[PDB]
């Protein structure tokens, strides 16, 4: 599971762009 909402915005996002993803 699952990254897309932990280092997701880690790397180089916002904690809102992976929302709009995952």
């Amino acid at each position: 599971g699952h990254a897309c909402y932990r280092n997701c915005w880690r790397e180089g996002n916002d904690e809102e762009t992976c929302k709009e993803r995952c």
